[PDB]
């Protein structure tokens, strides 16, 4: 779509179907190039949605279009959503923990009134970050502290609340749950990686 669209395929409503959810990174290219605030905005808000385990440079870019639009909130937004699938293959949430660190001092930097969903997001991700943080720092010696954690974030988005509004995302829920189970208490289990593989596929 883009391709062609660069290859004069017009503009303002080339994106605005272009939203969705997905995993997909060049929104930002065409936002960039495109110069349209209302592009930068869905573009930005956008990759809240995405669910990956890599390129934690979307951290300083959206900071960089939310610089150009003055609203931390979804700033603070994907800093909590890429610091939790970030550290799906990262294997350290010190890092991560900055981030939401960084999501509070944004939203305290944030003046809109969507900083309180922010903050409605932050209540339930940071209450884990801080066992969280247990199941990372000591994913290689207690199992059972990451293990619990997952099984109560696992156990949070079946209620009412959406997966913003019960903890952090299952970016990592699912990743850390596999990585116990090879890595602590038995890392000499080779049966236990064609779990993981399974549990992966």
């Amino acid at each position: 779509a883009a391709k062609k669209y660069t290859q004069a395929g017009d503009k303002v409503k080339a994106m605005k179907a272009l939203l969705r959810g997905g995993d997909a990174e060049k929104i930002i290219f065409f936002a960039g190039v495109s110069r349209q605030k209302d592009i930068y905005l869905m573009a930005a808000n956008y990759l809240q949605t995405l669910n990956w385990h890599s390129d934690p440079e979307l951290m300083k870019h959206i900071i960089s279009f939310y610089t150009k639009a003055a609203a931390w909130e979804s700033l603070a937004s994907f800093y909590e959503a890429c610091a939790q699938i970030e550290v799906d293959e990262y294997r350290d949430y010190e890092k991560a923990l900055q981030a939401m660190r960084e999501a509070a001092k944004y939203v305290a930097k944030s003046k809109n009134d969507d900083r309180d969903a922010r903050v409605g997001v932050i209540n339930d991700r940071i209450a884990v970050a801080e066992q969280f943080v247990a199941a990372r720092q000591l994913i290689g010696s207690n199992p059972q502290e990451a293990l619990r954690v997952c099984d109560e974030l696992l156990r949070a988005i079946p209620p009412n609340s959406q997966d913003l509004e019960a903890g952090i995302r299952i970016g990592d829920v699912y990743a850390l749950m596999v990585e116990y189970w090879y890595e602590a208490r038995n890392p000499n289990e080779a049966y236990k990686a064609i779990e993981a593989m399974r549990r992966r596929g």
